[PDB]
């Protein structure tokens, strides 16, 4: 018969274990046998306490590297003002250590777990290539919630190296299945940020997670967006808990906050799911997330059902984790297919903005070729723009079967005249659907204001397979 954690602050993680159902069903996964054992997760952040009391115990240097001093130690730079506890507090979500009397657990608490030193310093494309492609047959899962800083007007993405790394990490990375990288979909709510002008987290080879409160509300620093895959429980208004974890310094922290803390949580579940099946591929990991993922009493002013009947919102992606459900559906998970991609050249002349411009298209989504895609996955629209104030710009993509995936929401800081190039704009919002037939691109001009510009193309990239679907 399991017995849950004595730990003296277990308690006080009521996003783990709770008799409310307001939780990850983690305890769940425990009972089923799943702890962590035999996975490697590192965070990407600012360095690990490597001899923190309630992480020494599982921690791994082979998980671990200092990029930005250039050598194998991750331990934190010491200073007044405690700058560089960030990633010590995400090690612990994932995997402090259980019942030895100290603080709380880890979501996988008989995981191995490591750290990446590469935020404290000047981070280049290299040195987020290196820290991406840090021991990736070594590493299980990677957690990390860096990027653009989210201003609400700025559009950036992993440059050449990081782009390669992710590339090499899900081919060839955890020998040939890939390496999962488990993301933050960003923290500039304030700001009315909108996450597919995320590269790293728009990314269809990050797996992406957003927060929610206890109360399961959308936190005030949230950002929405299509990309999103799925949600864990962070910190909220005054009234409503926060993480707890291990802090800087051997202590413990019940103030650990943001969309940051959502991440390691997500990786510690897939740690726990990945125990459950060790021949998961990167893909299959996304599909079992949005399986499993539950929208129930998250509360949401877009929630929407998709053509295969499953409730999605940007708010959230196909709602909370479930460990419990996570680790049982892995357990005689059937490897999907290989990734088909699907290239779609829309546009045959370049198309005036202006107030509103629709763009319809019926496609085949490659029939008769090796490409044929039945069963979607990822869906991307590879749009170039001009547009003379770029923030006041909307664009929605609709789906064959009628699903509406928000690709840009007015970012009303974002003046740039720059517009977008060739950015690929990413949905999860119409996973499993048939994408034969029309697609709508809807661009409008949200602002009162005389503004203009052109739609120089429209790539339509759809990935997925043609085999093995699920009664809706
Ligand atoms: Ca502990
Ligand atoms: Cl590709
Ligand atoms: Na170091
Ligand atoms: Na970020
Ligand atoms: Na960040
Ligand atoms: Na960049
Ligand atoms: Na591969
Ligand atoms: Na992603
Ligand atoms: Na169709």
């Amino acid at each position: 018969v399991y017995q849950e954690p004595t730990d003296p602050k277990f308690p006080q993680q009521w996003y783990l274990s709770g008799v409310t159902q307001r939780d990850l069903n983690v305890k769940a996964a425990w009972a089923q046998g799943y702890t962590g054992h035999g996975i490697v997760v590192s965070i990407l952040d600012d360095g690990i306490e490597k001899n923190h009391p309630d992480l020494a115990g599982n921690y791994d240097p082979g998980a671990s590297f200092d990029v930005n001093d250039q050598d194998p130690d991750p331990q934190p730079r010491y200073t007044q003002m405690n700058d560089n506890r960030h990633g010590t507090r995400c090690a612990g979500e994932v995997a402090a250590v259980a019942n030895n009397g100290v603080c709380g657990v880890g979501v996988a608490y008989n995981a191995r777990i490591g750290g990446v030193r590469m935020l404290d310093g000047e981070v280049t494309d290299a040195v987020e290539a290196r820290s991406l492609g840090l021991n990736p047959n070594h590493i299980h899962i990677y957690s990390a919630s860096w990027g653009p800083e989210d201003d609400g007007k700025t559009v950036d993405g992993p440059a050449r190296l990081a782009e390669e790394a992710f590339f090499r990490g899900v081919s060839q990375g955890r020998g040939g299945l890939g390496s999962i990288f488990v993301w933050a979909s960003g923290n500039g709510g304030r700001e009315h940020d909108s996450c597919n002008c995320d590269g790293y987290t728009n990314s269809i080879y990050t797996l992406s997670i957003s927060s929610a409160t206890q109360f399961g509300n959308v936190p005030w620093y949230s950002e929405a967006c299509s990309s999103t895959l799925a949600t864990t429980y962070s910190s909220g208004n005054q009234n409503e808990k926060q993480i707890v974890t291990t802090d800087l310094r051997q202590k413990c922290t019940e103030s650990h906050t943001g969309t940051s803390a959502s991440a390691p949580l997500a990786a510690g579940i897939i740690a726990l799911t990945l125990e459950a099946n060790k021949n998961l591929t990167w893909r299959d990991m996304q599909h079992l997330v949005v399986q499993t993922s539950k929208p129930a009493h998250l509360n949401a002013n877009d929630w929407a059902t998709n053509g295969v009947g499953r409730k999605v919102s940007h708010s959230y992606g196909y709602g909370l984790l479930d460990a419990g459900a996570m680790v049982a559906l892995a357990q005689n998970w059937t490897t999907v297919a290989p990734q088909r991609k699907c290239i779609i050249d829309i546009l045959t002349e370049p198309k005036d903005i202006g107030k509103r411009l629709e763009v319809r298209k019926t496609v085949t989504a490659c029939l008769g070729e090796p490409n044929h895609i039945t069963r979607l996955e990822h869906a991307q629209a590879r749009l170039t723009l001009s547009y003379n104030r770029r923030g006041d710009l909307a664009i929605h993509l609709v789906s064959p079967m009628g699903t509406r995936s928000t690709l840009l929401a007015a970012r009303p800081h974002d003046y740039s005249a720059d517009g977008f190039n060739d950015w690929a704009f990413m949905t999860t919002h119409s996973w499993d659907e048939d994408p034969s037939g029309e697609w709508v691109l809807e661009i409008e001009n949200t602002s009162e204001a005389n503004n203009y510009g052109t739609l120089t193309k429209f790539t339509l990239v759809l990935y997925g397979t043609a085999s093995g679907s699920l009664v809706p």
